[PDB]
């Protein structure tokens, strides 16, 4: 039962489900987050396979979770203190 299968997935999605966003931008996110988990699980495969070695493929993905974050602002709040 759980949206995703990756614990940063999870992760993050319950972060949202937290901070309760309508379900407009829930569903932007939802969605949104949802391509990037077919792109992040297709991902856990190519490790999995042996397929990204350099993780670069993960970079990529990494920083689109990131954008996606810099976009909705859901990046969190402190988490690293500033």
């Amino acid at each position: 039962g759980e949206e995703f299968r990756m614990e940063k997935l999870n992760q993050l999605w319950e972060k949202a489900q937290r901070l309760h966003l309508p379900p407009v931008r829930l569903a932007e996110l939802h969605a949104d987050l949802k391509i990037q988990e077919r792109d992040e699980l297709a991902w856990k495969k190519l490790k999995l396979d042996g397929l990204d070695e350099d993780g670069e493929k993960e970079a990529r993905l990494i920083r689109n979770l990131n954008v996606i974050l810099a976009k909705y602002g859901l990046d969190g709040k402190k988490d690293a203190r500033q």
